[PDB]
C-alpha cells in the first residue's frame, strides 16, 4: 500500500524572541493543522490522529499535540502524541504516520512537527530541598536540546570535531554560509515561499500582526563581516554565529494518506513516500548523521545517487553541511537552491516538516521527479526520506 | 507471520521521592533495556531501536531515551528517540514499536517506558525577564502530565466528572481500593512480582530494590473512609482510592515470529492487534471503553473470549465505570492488583501493567489478554496479546 | 556639646532600570563617601564608623555598608554597619552617627544611606524543598519595602487610607504633585542641583557614561498625563503612577563633627544638628508618620512651627504630603522649594539622606537659619530631625 | 548617667533545620521581648524603642523588628528598626540602645537580636531576565552572612589564616572544641541555662511542640570522633566541622534604663554599663577581632585584664577564640564557663546578646564583679562590652 502526501503547510520561521516570542507551540501547530486541511479540500472530522514531534515541551500542558489538534478543529474522537528525536523529530513524524496508514490503523494522518524555543523556560529540581549551598537553574532549551549528554559540550564543540577531521577552513564555512543566506533572499524575493507559508496571526494586546516571512533571513548579507564575527564555542576554532545554525520557532506538517484514498478525492498530491531511514553515527559527530541516513534511504527506494533531481539538507552546521556534501559526492547546484536552516532558521522540533514543506512545494514548482529530505540528530543520529513527485 | 514479544522487564514501582527519589529515568530504564536483553538472550549490538516514553524529561538532557541505551550497551550505530500519549505512552510504544518491524525498517526493538516523578522539575519563562511583580514556579509534574488543558482542573476532577454519571458511590469506590490493596499484598509475599521484576542498585552503600514499596500491607476500610477529598471539598476521591505519584521503568523486547524461531526463543505472547480511540476530555477516564472494543474489533475476539485482562486503574471511579460498561468479568481484571497499590509511573504504567500481564498470562497458561489505559486529554490505548 | 555637618553629597537619583540598573548598592555609597571627605578636606584615615541605611542588601554580600567604605578608601581601621528603618533610613543614620560623637564613642563619622532597587533579587525559601505543587519567586523590593507586613497589602493602599477619611480629591492632589513636578525640573534646569550631586561614572563594555542629573525628572511636566492616569493599586482609588513615588537607585551621605573640630579644621559646616525625633502612628495612616516627630523634634529643640525657614518633606505620596502640611500649618512655599521624590526619585534607603542633601544646600544658598526634615516610614513610624545654620 | 540592663531573656539555639526549621525570626523575637519586659515587670506601653539586629531579613517583609513588637504587645506609639553589623550585630543594639538613653531621647528600649537561618531564602535578580544560558540561585546565607565580599572565601578559610599565622595544630583547636563542648553539656544538666532560656512555642497543625534546651550541644563529645572529621575549608587545613560554630536560629534582646529609674520601679539590674568598643582590622585576619576592641573597651572602663571575673568570648572558630586567649592572656577557666557557640550554636544576628544573657545571668549565678563579652565581626571588626555587677 503506497502512501502519498496530499498536502502540506508551514508557519513563518520566526527568530528567537522574535515574532513568536510569546506564542507557545500548539497555537503555531493548530495554525499548521488548519492549514494542510484546507489545502486538500479534506475536513477537520476525517483525520484519525495527529502526529506532532517537539523537544521543548516544558511549560506546555498534558500533550501538546493534543492542544494544537483540538484548537484546529479536530474533534474529539481522534488521537494525538508527541515525539522527540532532537532535530529529526519533525521528519520522523511524517514517516510514522507513514507507517500508521501502511499498517491499516488509520486512514489520514496529520504528521510534522513545531517548536518554541522562546517559550522555553528555566527548570531545577526542588523536591528535595537545597539545604545550603547555590544551585543552577538549568535551560531547557540549552540542555535538552543543544547540550550533548554524552560528553557535556555544546552542538557547537561537535561540529568543531566535524571542522578538524574533513578539514574545513574558516574560509570555506563562511562562504557556504552567504552562498545559503543569498540564496534565501532571492528566493523570497522572488515568491518561492508563498505556497509553503501560510499567515499566522500574532493575537496581541496592541493589535494583531499577521507575520508571513521568514525574519531570520539577513537582507544583503556580506563577506567582510562574516570573518570578523569570534567563534562562539571554541576561542581557536571555526564555528561563530554566522555559519551555524541559530534558535527560532515555528511549526510545519503534512496530509498523509493512502495513494488509492487520493485517486478517490481527485486530490493532486505533493510527493509520494517512497523509502525511509534512520542511522546512528559517533555522538562527537553527529553532524555526519545525514550520511549512513540518506545511503540506507536511497538504497531502499532502489534510487542511486545520481538519480536525484532535488536535495533538502538541513543546514544546522557550515561544517556539518560542508562534509556531507563532500562524501554523499551530490550536485552541490541541486542542493538547498533556496537556502538552508543557516538563512531561514532552525526550529528543532519543527525543522524535519519544514525542509520537507520545502522539498514538497520546490519539486513541483520545477517538476523534479525523485527529492531526498535528510537531517542530522543531536547524540550522533541521522534522518532521511525520498520523496517521488506525482 | 506476526509480532512477538519475547522478552519483557521492569523495576519495582518505587513511591513518589522513595527510594528512586533522586535517580533519573535514563538510569532506571538502561536496567531494564539490559533485562530484557538479559532474559531472551539477545545482544546490545542486535537493537536496531528503542524506543521509550516519557511524559516529564524536563531537565534530563539530550533524548534520555538515547542516554538509557548508551548506558545499556546498545551502539551508537542504533537510534533512540521519546514520546508523550501521556498515561497510554508505555503501551504505545509497544504499538509504535510494533510498526517498525511490521513495515520491515527494523529488526529489533526495545520498547517501554520511563518515568521519574520525582525528579520533575519546577519551571519559569524568564526570557523577556519580571520587570515588577513576583512570578510562578510551575510543577513540570501537575501542570504537563496531571492537569488537563482544556478545562484547568486537575486529573483528579475528571473522575468526580465519571463518579456522577454512573453514581458510584464512595464506599463502593472505597471497596474498589482496599480490594486492590489487598490483591497486592498477596501477589507480593507470594513472589508472583518476582519475574517480572529486575533489581536495581541504586548506588552511604548501594541499596538494592526488588519490591513494589507502594503497596500497603494490611489495608483496612476504617482508614480509608476517614480520608478527605483531595480534590474537591465534596468529591468522593481521596488519597487511597486514586492512583498516586510513583517511579520507574518497564520495556519488552519486540521481533517477528519467524525471527525468534530461528533464535529458539519461546516469547510471551503474540501481538495480534491495537487501537487508540480518543474521547471527551471531560470524562478522560472512559478512554478504555472505546479503545478496548476496537482493539477487540481488529482481532476478532468478543469480551467474553479474554482470559486476563489488566486495566490501568488511576481513579476508582474511573476503573468501575469500564468494568461495568464492558461487562467483562471482574474476577480476571487485575488479578494481582492494579495502579492503586501498585504505583502508577505515568510514562511507564503502560509497559508495567504488560508486564503484569504478560508473565501472569504464562504463568496461568491464559491464551488470550488486553491491556488497556485511559489518556488524559480524552484518549484512550488498548493492546490484546495471544499466546504461544 | 554640638555635632556639626561639615559637608554632604549624593549622586543623581536614577530611574528604575534605568542607569543605574545594574549598579550595586555599596558602589553607590563608595563615590558619596569619597565625595563627602573631598569636599571638606578631611582624609578617609580619620573616619571612626561608617553608617549608611539599606532596607534591600539581598544578594550584595556581607554588609554592603563596609564593601561601600573600602571602595571610598576608609582604611580598615574602621568599623561598618548596616540599618534598616525603612524610608527613614537615610536620615536615622545621621542620627545614629550624632549619637557617636554625643556619647564620646567616636570623633568623625560618615553618615548616610543607599538603595538599588533595580538589582533587588526574587527570592524563595527552598531549604525544606517543594515536594508537591507551584510556588512563588518572592520580589524582595515588594515583600521587604513595599508590603505591609501586618495587613498584606502595598504602600499604595496605606495612602489610599489617608485619601479616603481625610478626604482628598484627585484633583487636588494632581495639583500638589504637578507643583512638585514643576519645583523639580526648574532647580535641575537652573542648576539648583548641581552643587549637592556628585557626579557617578557608569562603567561599561562600551564605554563609560557619567551621570549627574536626575534622570527621573520628567521634563516639561504638564497634566494632561496626570487626569488620565488609572488607580492602580485599587479599581476605586486615587493614587496612581503619578502621583505617586517611583521606585529609584541612589545614595547620599554627609561628614558629621563637633563644631569645636570644625573650627581646628578650619571647615565651614553645612549645618548644626540641634535635635531629632522618631514617633510611632497607626500603620494603616503611615503617612501622618510625620506629623508626631515634627511636632517633638521642634519642643526638643524649643522651636514654633513659624520658626521654620525651610521645609524638606519627603513626597512617598501626594495623599500623605498634603495631610501633613495642613495639619502642622506650616507656610507650604517652604516645603520642598526644589522638589521631592515624585520627580526626583525615592531611593527608601536613601531617601532620608537625599532630602538632607537638598536642605542643607538650599539654606544658606537662600540664606535660611532654621530647617526641619522628614520622611514617613511603612508600619506607622516617622522620623524629624532639624538643622540650625552657622 | 549611667545606664543598666533591668532583665534579659533568649530563646533556645536551635539546630540548622531543627526546631526552628519553618519559625520566622520575629517570631522568636516577640517571645524574647515579651519575656524580657515581664521579667523587669516593665508593661509595653511604656517601650519608647525596639532595637533588634538582623543579617539576613530577606522575606520576612518590612521591617522584621516592627514584627516582633507589634506580635510582642509593644504598641505602635513605640518605634523599630534593624541593623546588620554580621556577628557583632547583637551586641551592638544594646550598645546603639544604650547611647539612645544616653543623649537622653529615650527611656525604655528593649534591644538585641535574633536570626532564622533556616528561613534565609535563595535569591536571583531577574529584572534584565535572561536570554539565554543557566543562572544560579544564590544562598542569601551563605552570600549575605558566610562570605567575605573582598575575597570571596568562607569564613572558615580565614580562620585557617588565623590557624596558620599563630600556628595553632589540629590537636590544639581539637582539644579547645571539646572542652567547650564538655562546658556546655554540664550546664545544660545542671539547669545553668534555664533562667536564660524562655520557652518557645513552636505552633503546628499537628500539635504544639515547647523548646527549651539549646539542641545544638552535643551530650558527650569526646576528642576520638574530633579528629575523624574531614575540613570543610581547605583539603590540608585545620578547621573542620567540629571545631567551628554551626548555622543555628535564635533571639535574644535585653531591657535597657537609666540606673535613677530602676531604683524607682524596686527592679534589681543584672549590671552597668560601664563601656563598650568596635574597632576594624583586616578581613583576612578577622578572628582578631575582639584583641584590639577587648582592650579598648577595658581601657574605657579603666580596668586591667586581671581586673576581670567573668569572660565571654564567642567562639566562632577554634582557630580564632585560641588566638584572643594567647593575646590577651587571661585564665581560660573564667572563659566561656558554661561553653561557647562551637557547642550551643551561633546565630549571626543573636549571638551578639546570646552570649550576653550567659554572660549576665553567670555573674549573678556565682557572684562576679565585672565582665566582659566580645565577638568576633566579618570583614575584619570586633565588638566589645564591659559588665559591672550592681
Ligand atoms: C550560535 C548561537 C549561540 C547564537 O547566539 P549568539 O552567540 O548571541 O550570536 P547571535 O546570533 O545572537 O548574533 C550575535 C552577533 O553576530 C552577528 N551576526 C550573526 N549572524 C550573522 C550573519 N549571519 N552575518 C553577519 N553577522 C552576523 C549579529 O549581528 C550580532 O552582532 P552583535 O554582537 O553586535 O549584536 C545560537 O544560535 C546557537 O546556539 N546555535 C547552535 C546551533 C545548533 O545547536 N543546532 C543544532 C542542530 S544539530
Ligand atoms: C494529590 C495526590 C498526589 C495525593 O497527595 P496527598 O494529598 O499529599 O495524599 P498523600 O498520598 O501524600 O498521603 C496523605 C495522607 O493520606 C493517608 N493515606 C494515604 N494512602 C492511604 C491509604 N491507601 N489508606 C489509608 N490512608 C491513606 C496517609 O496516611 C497521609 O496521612 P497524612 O497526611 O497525616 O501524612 C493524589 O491525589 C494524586 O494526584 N494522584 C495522581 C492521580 C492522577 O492524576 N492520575 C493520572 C492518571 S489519568
Ligand atoms: C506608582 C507605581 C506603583 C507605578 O508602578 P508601575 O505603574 O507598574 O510602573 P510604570 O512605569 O509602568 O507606570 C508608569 C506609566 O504611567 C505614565 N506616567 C506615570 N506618571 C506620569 C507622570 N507623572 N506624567 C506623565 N506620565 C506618567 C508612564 O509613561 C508609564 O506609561 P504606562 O501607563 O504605558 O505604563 C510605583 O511608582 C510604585 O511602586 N509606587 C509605590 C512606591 C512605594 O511604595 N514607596 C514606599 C512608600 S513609603
Ligand atoms: C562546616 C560547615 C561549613 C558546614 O558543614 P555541615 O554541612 O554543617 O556538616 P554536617 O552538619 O552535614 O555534618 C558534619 C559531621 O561532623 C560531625 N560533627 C560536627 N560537629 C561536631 C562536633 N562539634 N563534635 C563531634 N562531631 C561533630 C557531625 O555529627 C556530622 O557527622 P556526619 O558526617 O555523619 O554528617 C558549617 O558547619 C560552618 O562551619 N559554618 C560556618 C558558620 C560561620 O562561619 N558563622 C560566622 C562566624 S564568623
Amino acid at each position: 500500500p503506497s502512501i502519498v502526501i496530499a498536502s502540506a503547510a508551514r508557519t513563518a520561521v520566526g527568530s528567537f524572541n522574535g515574532a513568536f516570542a510569546n506564542t507557545p507551540a500548539h497555537e503555531l501547530g493548530a495554525t499548521v493543522i488548519s492549514a494542510v486541511l484546507e489545502r486538500a479540500g479534506v475536513a477537520a472530522g476525517e483525520v484519525n490522529e495527529v502526529i506532532l514531534g517537539q523537544v521543548l515541551p516544558a511549560g506546555e500542558g498534558q500533550n501538546p499535540a493534543r492542544q494544537a489538534a483540538m484548537k484546529a478543529g479536530v474533534p474529539q474522537e481522534a488521537t494525538a502524541w508527541g515525539m522527540n528525536q532532537l532535530c529529526g523529530s519533525g521528519l520522523r513524524a511524517v514517516a510514522l504516520g507513514m507507517q500508521q496508514i501502511a499498517t491499516g490503523d488509520a486512514s489520514i494522518i496529520v504528521a510534522g512537527g513545531m517548536e518554541s524555543m522562546s517559550m522555553a523556560p528555566h527548570c531545577a529540581h526542588l523536591r528535595g530541598g537545597v539545604k545550603m549551598g547555590d544551585f543552577k537553574m538549568i535551560d531547557t532549551m540549552i540542555k535538552d536540546g543543544l547540550t550533548d549528554a554524552f560528553y557535556g559540550y555544546h552542538m557547537g564543540t561537535t561540529a568543531e570535531n566535524v571542522a578538524k577531521q574533513w578539514q574545513l577552513s574558516r574560509d570555506e564555512q563562511d562562504a557556504f554560509a552567504v552562498a545559503s543566506q543569498n540564496k534565501a533572499e532571492a528566493a523570497q524575493k522572488d515568491g518561492r515561499f508563498k505556497d509553503e507559508i501560510v499567515p499566522f496571526i500574532v493575537k496581541g494586546r496592541k493589535g494583531d500582526i499577521t507575520v508571513d516571512a521568514d525574519e531570520e533571513i539577513r537582507h544583503g548579507a556580506t563577506l567582510d563581516s562574516m570573518a570578523k564575527l569570534r567563534p562562539a564555542f571554541d576561542k581557536e576554532g571555526t564555528v561563530t554565529a554566522g555559519n551555524a545554525s541559530g534558535l527560532n520557532d515555528g511549526a510545519a506538517a503534512a496530509l498523509l494518506m493512502s495513494e488509492a484514498e487520493a485517486s478517490r478525492r481527485g486530490i493532486q498530491p505533493l510527493g509520494r513516500i517512497v523509502s525511509w531511514a534512520t542511522v546512528g553515527v559517533d555522538p562527537k559527530v553527529m553532524g555526519t548523521g545525514p550520511i549512513p541516513a540518506s545511503r540506507k534511504a536511497l538504497e531502499r527506494a532502489g534510487w542511486k545517487i545520481g538519480d536525484l533531481d532535488l536535495v533538502e539538507a538541513n543546514e544546522a552546521f557550515a561544517a556539518q553541511a560542508c562534509a556531507v556534501n563532500k562524501d554523499l559526492g551530490w550536485d552541490p547546484s541541486i542542493v538547498n537552491v533556496n537556502g538552508g536552516a543557516i538563512a531561514i532558521g532552525h526550529p528543532i522540533g519543527a525543522s524535519g516538516a519544514r525542509i520537507l514543506n520545502t522539498l514538497l512545494f520546490e519539486m513541483k514548482r520545477r517538476g523534479a521527479r525523485k527529492g531526498l529530505a535528510t537531517l542530522c540528530i543531536g547524540g550522533g543520529m541521522g534522518v532521511a526520506m525520498c520523496i517521488e513527485s506525482l
